[PDB]
């Protein structure tokens, strides 16, 4: 948190952000990967995948509901608040995130790229249509499509799926023009995800990490704060709008 860091962020002309699990784990929703990461506890080779799906459906389905279910019932933490803050300073210009919760939209973000979709989020496996839901749904029975009599599955995506390229264009877009880039709460290791810090640091743009654990990004990080993203992130931004409100306008 010293003044050149500050410096950085408060006088970026095009700063981004982009976030992973770990910047919901204040909230109560453990991350993928790590201690008690869900990846650790359950097979992703049985739960994120077409081919498993396929397969059992139902236990796909109850898996997932009961991660809707625990994402609907919490609440935006100080990480989340603060992402939302720093883009009502006009600082933050856009918000990618793999997170499939949707605490950036309750804390008050506007501009956020959801690169791994969304458990609001159901859609047909057959018919491209999709929906958001109020709460989750009840396992069994089997969700189905009121469209074309098929069954409906997570609006997320899965491993070996293609995140629709629609989104991550415009993930591409905002990246290659951002000259500051905030990393928070992501291990670094799943793509395409993790190549987008990348290309802001190509193209001559700084990289700001947040993460209580070095990751594969760290090396290249400008900055790389080891901390919890609730607590850096806060204290971040309330230097940042201090810093603001100082300007002689
Ligand atoms: N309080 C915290 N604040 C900031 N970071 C934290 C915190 N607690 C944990 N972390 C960090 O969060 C990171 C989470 O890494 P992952 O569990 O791998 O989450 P993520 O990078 O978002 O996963 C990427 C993708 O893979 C998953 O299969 C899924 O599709 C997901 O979006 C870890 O590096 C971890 O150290
Ligand atoms: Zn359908």
């Amino acid at each position: 948190m010293d003044e050149k860091l500050l410096k950085t962020i408060a006088e970026s002309k095009y700063l981004v952000a982009l976030t992973g699990a770990g910047v919901s784990a204040e909230s109560g929703i453990p991350t993928f990967r790590g201690k008690d990461g869900l990846w650790n506890r359950y097979r992703p080779e049985e739960l994120a995948n077409p081919q498993a799906f396929a397969k059992d459906p139902e236990k796909v389905w109850k898996w997932y509901a009961w991660r809707m279910e625990k994402v609907f019932n919490a609440q935006p933490n100080k990480a989340h608040q603060a992402f939302a803050e720093l883009e009502r300073l006009g600082v933050l210009k856009c918000l990618i995130t793999q997170n499939v919760d949707d605490l950036h939209e309750r804390a008050g973000s506007r501009n956020v790229i959801h690169l791994h979709g969304s458990l609001r989020v159901v859609r047909c496996t057959s018919c491209n249509n999709s929906f958001e839901v109020e709460s989750a749904p009840k396992i069994p029975p089997l969700p189905k499509c009121d469209k074309c009599g098929s069954l409906l599955r997570p609006g997320v995506v899965w491993f070996g799926e293609m995140l629709p390229p629609d989104v991550l264009d415009r993930a591409m877009r905002e990246v290659e023009r951002a000259d500051v880039i905030i990393v928070a709460g992501t291990s670094a290791v799943v793509q395409p995800a993790a190549s987008l810090p990348l290309i802001v640091k190509q193209r001559g743009g700084a990289i700001i990490e947040i993460n209580p654990d070095e990751t594969p990004l760290t090396p290249i990080a400008d900055y790389s704060l080891r901390g919890k993203a609730g607590e850096v992130m806060d204290e971040l931004v309330r230097h940042v709008r201090k810093a603001l409100s100082l300007k002689l306008n």
